[PDB]
């Protein structure tokens, strides 16, 4: 048994970080086949950042002025491209370490796993959620563009993210892995204003299931609830209106446990009225909504 | 900027993961050179687990009574001996993608990432502290025996914990990579007992600098104390008492935030007696042990 918040292995996509440096702007790349990809505000000076036009300064560039690493081994850029707001450098030489992969656009409340690197070298991995208002509470310092956000099924690697800028509220902001930005973001040195975060209310069930599955066990009663009663209590704490559908995608869990859905709704507006009165779930004070169901049942069984 | 629970990147040791069969018991390995570890109770039956005598039930096994899977791979056993807890099996083959690596035994309060396996294939990686009773809070099911918790310095991987069993509370435990439990457990399957669990004062003042690091201030107060003074509050909320030398552990991060290490026990001592009244520190509404000040300094700097 037990509960932690786990990421996936990152080995296959350690296999893809490259290091890219354009004038002195140094940041991180995907090597997969014989192309790599990064930010396109690598091109950028600090004075272009403030308003550039990508198209003007990117015609400004030529091949030879990509340096781009892997190892003790430097890649000759022999192609670049813009694909929205991120750059694809076609190198002479095609990755032998590149996995089974597909580009995805995940869906905000999802999750995947971010491997931080810096100058090519990866630093560490956690997990993700895509917040309500698309952004992501990570870790990143200055250098971190280019690193990427990634499930594994099986043998392949869904890479879904890519780190660009952190906005002035400490959430971090990024694109997919082909070029379109996750929410009302543009790469400019701008200060801009992220949407009303919400609480992922499936994923706060999901959790609670977990719980149970795992031995923690004072916070369900015998009592229920129906939708509408507690969407009610839901707008009221902030939490996102509760659906069929998330009712739907719950079922495993509740089959499991052998615990309706509006049970454990019952519960959780119990705990979001009264809070814990010194206990915790899961060795938590507060409710998390980091998990999907699909990664209780992952992780679970 | 930001702060998330991080492990190291688990691809120099997911290249080490190997599947070890004896009987019907299957669990993980550790492929080093030409030599793999494992527990060494693989080679017991449900029966013998009640009391087993390991030095018997070795002498009935011979090497083609291990079968050890590299991936899709067969590794030839030639030789078996045991060091303790610990299975060691030569092969025919040296491991391709052993990383220098060293064998350590870490101090209660130190921290390591965990690679969760089953059937040699990496699942899942996170972060770890030994707790100052010798356990730790992971996420194991059945057949993740054998995985392993490690560091990594710049290029070498230091191995540190094996996983063997799950305590009647819910805690697991393990060995060193030379077989030796941590703490008073033994590789049986009895119910036993771990002793008391303290909370790692250093972590938490590390923890609370890499809070102040990222904004969160409200918790400095402007008062300061003596470390008997401070020890004297520690001592009732199950703190361990903190040292000279833990003051000094602490001295990049005071220097960093210029905030000296006495002041910011004087934050926590208050914090301890009051709480903290519907606010979070770093989004948690616990004071956080898990992250030692090596941690704090690597992650923000
Ligand atoms: C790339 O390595 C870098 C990562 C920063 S972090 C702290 O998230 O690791 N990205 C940036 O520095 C980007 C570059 C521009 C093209 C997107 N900028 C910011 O992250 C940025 C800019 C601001 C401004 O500008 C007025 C104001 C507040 C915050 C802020 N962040
Ligand atoms: C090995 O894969 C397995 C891992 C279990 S877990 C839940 O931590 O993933 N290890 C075991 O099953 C060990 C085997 C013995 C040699 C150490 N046993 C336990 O973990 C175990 C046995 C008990 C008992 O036995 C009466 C009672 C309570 C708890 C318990 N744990």
């Amino acid at each position: 048994s037990g509960f932690r918040k786990m990421a996936f292995p990152s080995g296959k996509v350690e296999g893809c970080m490259v290091q890219v440096t354009c004038g002195t702007t140094t940041l991180n790349g995907l090597w997969l086949d014989d192309v790599v990809y990064c930010p396109r505000h690598v091109i950028c000076t600090s004075e272009d950042m403030l308003n550039p036009n990508y198209e003007d300064l990117l015609i400004r560039k030529s091949n030879h002025n990509f340096l781009v690493q892997a190892g003790n081994v430097q890649l000759r850029v022999i192609g670049h491209s813009m694909q929205n707001c991120v750059l694809k450098l076609k190198v002479d030489t095609a990755n032998p370490k590149t996995p089974k992969y597909k580009f995805v656009r995940i869906q905000p409340g999802q999750t995947f796993s971010v491997l931080a690197c810096y100058n090519g070298s990866p630093s560490g991995v956690y997990q993700c959620a895509m917040r309500p208002n698309f952004t992501i509470k990570g870790s990143f310092l200055n250098g971190s563009c280019g690193s990427v956000g990634f499930n594994i099924d099986y043998d392949c690697v869904s890479f879904c993210y890519m780190h660009h800028m952190e906005l002035p509220t400490g959430v971090h902001a990024g694109t997919d892995l082909e070029g379109n930005f996750y929410g009302p973001f543009v790469d400019r040195q701008t200060a801009q204003a992220a949407g009303t975060d919400t609480t992922i209310t499936v994923n706060v069930l999901a959790w609670l299931y977990a719980a149970v599955i795992n031995g923690d066990r004072w916070f369900l009663n015998r009592f229920t609830t129906t939708l509408n009663d507690f969407n009610l209590v839901a707008m009221k704490y902030n939490y996102e209106p509760l659906t069929q559908d998330h009712v739907d995608i719950l079922g495993p869990l509740s089959a499991q446990t052998g615990i309706a859905v509006l049970d454990m709704c019952a519960s959780l507006k119990e705990l979001l009225q009264n809070g814990m009165n010194g206990r915790t779930i899961l060795g938590s004070a507060l409710l998390e909504d980091e998990f999907t169901p699909f990664d209780v049942v992952r992780q679970c069984s």
